[PDB]
């Protein structure tokens, strides 16, 4: 019987549903059910406070959680990091009011409001630098103009939010994050093989095309595929058809490849996960 | 000109905004907008993080704040409480698992969990119990069904949640809270009188009542209103018409007392503010 935990609401609550169902793990299918029981897989899903996943992990009964990197480094609970996702990814800043030269070493002395205290007194102490830290619930950027912080630390992805408050950001990042599967500290090797599997397998597309026989040896080249590519004949015997698993990131230029040696009817499809 | 605090979500920002409004300032009608600038009264309003309010006032440009009296105690601010606003009202208790005889003595090196762990903490030291507070962002309750905790410390209302989790509450609580004005530690003055006013006319109604001339003595002993009631002639010589403030909470015991003294036409009204 194994007990995961996943974010009830928030950026990657969808995504990690995505991925475990996926993985074939039964679907919250009613939204408001803060549990779903998987009888099929001996697997209960909970679906907690994102902010809080890595502590259930870390000191519950709970054998995994899909979190963010940042959340389980603020968090300070000891688990096991297994797997990054391929979602949420973000960079964690210090900013401050934009138009001015602002470095690390002003840092010192100042009140740096932040809704992860934690890993944000970590990097200060890490650098020697000395500030105060004031936790806020979230929505840290107006603090700055409030009076509250002299700078602030946050999560930054577009970095549309501390544009739209006047703020820079500046320094190396805290942290660079990114949705992991954890793990506390043979069922639990089971999950993670699953999770594994659409972790890779999404980063491929299975590719087929028809080619000429005259042009086998240069598509050979170009779609090597993950072992070799397959290769079956057509009914008509001056052309076989390839398979081949391609990067997802690399499809497109793959195809230009393919269609320059005289490819046809070139396709691509999704897979649902790969064990190499 | 004054910064007002206002909760911009959950369930003391309605009752906030409505208090603010019968008081005479400009409403947030555009609910997704942060601020708003009352150019009548010189105030601004902002819209912030419920939990977060009292550290904006106690150490920011904020004049004044609306937020609960348990979450002023968490944040550690120091800022004056000025009144108490007749809404959201709640104690803080300690639970855990139902069946058992918990007392404050078995919170010994317990793992307590709460969103309030400041309020959770000064509240054990003055006990002088050790224990270990565990820090969640919300949603206490199932931490002890998931083993994250020995017993929670958490806001009670009904006390439906902590049923519902079978969790039964123990000792004295830890705040009884209220939605509270709070002020940083002439203009302001005038804010908290406009406050004041409602809070202070939201707990009477205005009787007004037809009473025969003959019963006049009888009916001023039961409604003496704040001065004296007021007493006005009817088109019919034998009656008057009697107005009185009355509380809200005894109004209709006042009004099956006038009825038997042959009253008519009974009647109460809101008040929108009263000064005594
Ligand atoms: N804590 C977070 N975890 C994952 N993604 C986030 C987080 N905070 C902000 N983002 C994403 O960052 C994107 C834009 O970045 P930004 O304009 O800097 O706020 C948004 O679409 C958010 O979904
Ligand atoms: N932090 C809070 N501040 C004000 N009211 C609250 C708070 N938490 C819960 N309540 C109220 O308490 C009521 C029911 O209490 P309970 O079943 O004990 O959760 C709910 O209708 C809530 O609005
Ligand atoms: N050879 C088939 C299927 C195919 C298309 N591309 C690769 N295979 C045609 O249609
Ligand atoms: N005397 C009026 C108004 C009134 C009703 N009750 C008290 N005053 C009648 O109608």
């Amino acid at each position: 019987m194994l007990r995961v935990a996943v974010p009830n609401k928030g950026a990657l609550s969808e995504p990690a549903t995505e991925i475990l169902a996926e993985a074939g793990y039964r679907r919250r299918t009613d939204s408001k059910d803060l549990t779903v029981i998987d009888p099929v897989n001996n697997v209960e899903f909970f679906f907690l406070r994102p902010k809080d996943i890595a502590i259930y992990v870390g000191s519950g009964e709970l054998d995994f959680g899909i979190t963010g990197r940042d959340l389980v480094c603020d968090s300070g609970a000891q688990v096991r990091e297994r797997l990054a996702l391929g979602f949420g990814s973000s960079s964690f800043r210090y900013a401050a009011p934009a138009g001015r030269n602002w470095t690390t070493a002003d840092l010192a002395g100042m009140r740096i409001a932040t809704a992860y205290p934690n890993l944000v007194r970590k990097d200060l102490a890490t650098k020697g630098i000395e500030a105060t830290v004031i936790r806020l619930d979230g929505a840290v950027e107006i603090s700055v103009q409030l009076g509250v912080a002299d700078a602030i630390a946050d999560v930054v992805g577009s970095g549309r939010t501390l544009s739209q408050h006047d703020l820079v950001a500046f320094g190396e990042p805290l942290c660079d994050s990114e949705a992991v599967l954890i793990e506390r500290a043979e069922a639990r090797d089971q999950l993670v093989a699953r999770v594994q599997g659409v972790v890779f397998g999404q980063q491929y597309l299975m590719l087929d095309y028809d080619c000429p026989r005259s042009a086998l040896k240069k598509a050979t080249a170009i779609t090597p595929g993950l072992e070799s590519p397959t290769i079956a004949p057509l009914a008509d015997p001056d052309w076989v058809a390839i398979r081949a698993l391609v990067p997802r990131r690399d499809v497109n230029g793959i195809m230009d490849e393919l269609a320059a040696i005289g490819a046809k009817a070139i396709l691509a499809s999704d897979i649902r996960f790969c064990r190499f």
